[PDB]
């Protein structure tokens, strides 16, 4: 009795750090925009899997983004952590989601980012600084990946760096855990953390993003503090790990394409088109693509159903050679323009354009501090996240040429 399924189990998980999975090449090569796929509780749902499609469906406000839905695609039973929690705004529709989400853009504009450089190239050569005095081997992941994007996003928050190590941790646990338990704990975790850091800053007003909101719109009633905690942990763990992985992933991938990163360092003009690449190339963050049908939608002929849950599988759709000729090849000369690696639409990554930023500044900083960097372990032995959470590495060893 053959075991062939129309509804694959999803998620599937990487055996190369840059390369879709095999069963997602196979949803890549299928015609048609969505595939049946079987979620780890049994329940079938759709993915999305080719680019425009992929696009116009992230545009439809008939796909809800409210996790806390039963029919949500679940994909990790460390998701329940989430549906029975209260909402940021990554999981509202509009009108909600508005009111939410410009609390916060302030933080992230084209001007903010601009006037931010100058710090983040100052914490990126600290923790180099540091590592480098030191002397190989060292972890990248410990040493500089997480570090330096948590340093960032700690003074953009106004959570004290002082406190690093806890909420480090708990970032880490609540990503990554594999048991509502576990993820349940760390959520609780950080919002008692970020509890105490309100009713701080109503005392002493404080700065940050967090200092705003209590000050402002929590003082109005127009944000419930249970929001405001909700929004703080969002902006927390999606700046601490999402860039940290873009980080050691583009370090491996670099490493391995060393033409493209020999004629990236002889010319930094190509970096910020280098980082779209790899952004496109890498899309770390599939987690982010869940959706619920309010309504009944026709796709190209196919019927996604009032109350089925879709995921919008970016990596995939970004492996679309309709869109990127060659899909599967790097090239940091090629257009990478309209790659989904933060999504499309209303919900359209918040620090997309810190997490650009941000990857300017560590490939150019380590080009120029750190030429002779290399990995310490055949990629092989790497062991990569599973495709239930953020794409990447949990430890990097890394060596160079020591310069006393
Ligand atoms: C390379 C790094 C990153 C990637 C690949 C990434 C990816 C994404 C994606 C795909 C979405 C859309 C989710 C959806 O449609 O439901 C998203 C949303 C979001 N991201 Fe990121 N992200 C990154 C870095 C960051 C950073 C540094 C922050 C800093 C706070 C951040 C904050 C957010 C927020 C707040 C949202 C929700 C936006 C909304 O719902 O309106 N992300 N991100
Ligand atoms: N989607 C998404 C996304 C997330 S980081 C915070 C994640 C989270 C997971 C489980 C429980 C609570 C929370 Cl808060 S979900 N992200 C990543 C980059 N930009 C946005």
């Amino acid at each position: 009795t053959p075991q062939t399924t129309d509804a694959p189990a999803f998620p599937s998980n990487r055996s190369c750090p840059y390369q879709l999975p095999d069963g997602y090449a196979q949803l890549r090569d299928t015609p048609g925009p969505l595939h049946r796929v079987t979620l780890y509780d049994g329940r079938q749902a759709w993915v999305v899997t080719k680019h425009e499609a992929a696009r116009k469906l992230l545009g439809d406000p008939r796909l809800s983004s409210n996790r806390t839905d039963d029919n949500f695609p679940a994909t990790s039973p460390a998701f329940e952590a989430v549906r029975e929690s209260p909402q940021a705004f990554i999981g509202l529709d509009p009108p909600e989601h508005g009111t939410r989400r410009r609390m916060t853009i302030s933080e992230f504009t084209v001007k903010r980012i601009k006037g931010m450089r100058p710090e983040v190239e100052e914490v990126v050569h600290g923790f180099l600084d540091e590592m480098l005095a030191a002397g190989p081997t060292a972890d990248l992941v410990s040493q500089f990946a997480l570090p330096v994007p948590s340093m960032v996003i700690c003074r953009l928050l106004g959570v004290p760096y002082a406190d690093h190590e806890f909420f480090q941790d708990a970032s880490k646990r609540l990503v990554q855990s594999t048991d509502a338990q576990s993820a349940l704990t760390a959520r609780n975790d950080l919002a008692g953390y970020l509890d105490g850091l309100i009713t701080q800053f109503q005392t002493e007003p404080g700065a940050g993003l967090v200092g705003a909101l209590v000050a402002d719109q929590l003082a109005n009633g127009e944000i419930d503090r249970e929001e405001l905690i909700s929004t703080a942990m969002l902006l927390l763990i999606a700046g601490h790990e999402t860039t940290a992985s873009m980080t050691s992933l583009s370090v491996i991938t670099l490493l391995d394409h060393p033409e493209q990163y020999a004629a990236l360092r002889a010319d930094r003009s190509l970096v910020p088109g280098a980082v779209e690449e790899l952004l496109r190339y890498l899309a770390i963050a599939d987690i982010a693509g869940g959706r619920v049908a309010t309504a009944d939608i026709e796709v190209e002929g196919q019927l996604i159903r009032a109350g089925e849950g879709v995921i919008v599988v970016n990596s995939i759709a970004n492996r679309d050679g309709t869109v990127y000729e060659d899909p599967d090849a790097l090239d940091i000369h090629r257009s990478a323009r309209h790659h989904l690696a933060f999504g499309f639409g209303v919900h359209q990554c918040l620090g997309q354009n810190l997490a650009r930023l941000e990857l300017e500044v560590i490939l150019n900083a380590l080009m120029d501090r750190v030429p002779t960097l290399r990995l310490a372990v055949p990629v092989e032995q790497l062991v990569l996240r599973p495709g239930t959470t953020i794409q990447g590495v949990n430890e990097l060893p890394v060596t160079w040429h020591h310069h006393h």
